[PDB]
């Protein structure tokens, strides 16, 4: 697993993003992307920014 704490609200603004809370652990698909993160959020997948999220492994 990769898990990753949501450090700031986020809400999508695109079809390939997701949104999140503050507070919330996702689960990390891909970081490959210096500025965007692939993460599921529940039951979704998407893109957040990469700075506003912290690894906790």
């Amino acid at each position: 697993k990769e898990l990753v704490l949501a450090l700031y609200d986020y809400q999508e603004k695109s079809p390939d993003e997701v949104t999140m809370k503050k507070g919330d652990i996702l689960t990390l698909l891909n970081s490959t992307n210096k500025d965007w993160w692939k993460v599921e959020v529940n039951d979704r997948q998407g893109f957040v920014p990469a700075a506003y999220v912290k690894k906790l492994d």
